């Protein structure tokens, strides 16, 4: 397993697959509604095991947080460990970024799991991100 900073042709495109993969063909969320229009000023890490690509997400600075979202790792390889290797290389970048804090939109049923990297709920109010039940959390 190996965490990279997607910027080229290649690197990008497997960052938007591996989100397909999660938001449209293992949910059930329209085609492209997994994409909005924060992608260009957002940060993109890309894991990969080999050439296969196995995880992804996005950080941006907001209001002096590293806000990371979209943090995706399909079925296939949801006990292979890429959930702590994504999170730790987002907010290793974030930090270099001179990010203070974190705010994270995390999966309803993922909660539990950040919560052992020392996040909290900041709100137990629910919202959809991309058409997906999150709840927000952060971490100091």
């Amino acid at each position: 397993m190996k965490a990279v900073i997607a910027k080229n042709e290649e690197q990008l495109k497997d960052a938007f697959y591996v989100r397909e993969e999660v938001f449209v063909k293992e949910q059930n969320v329209p085609a492209e509604e997994e994409i909005d229009e924060l992608e260009n000023e957002s940060e993109h890490i890309v894991v990969y095991d080999g050439e296969k690509p196995v995880g992804a997400g996005r950080w941006r600075m907001k209001d002096g947080y590293g806000k990371l979202e979209r943090i995706c790792v399909l079925k296939s390889h949801r006990s292979a460990g890429v959930g702590g290797i994504i999170m730790k290389a987002l907010e290793k970048a974030a930090a270099d970024g001179g990010a203070s804090g974190f705010i994270l939109n995390a999966q309803t049923q993922a909660v539990p799991f950040y919560k052992k990297h020392g996040y909290r709920v900041l709100s137990e109010k629910e919202f959809l991100d991309a058409g997906i039940p999150h709840l927000q959390m952060m971490k100091d």
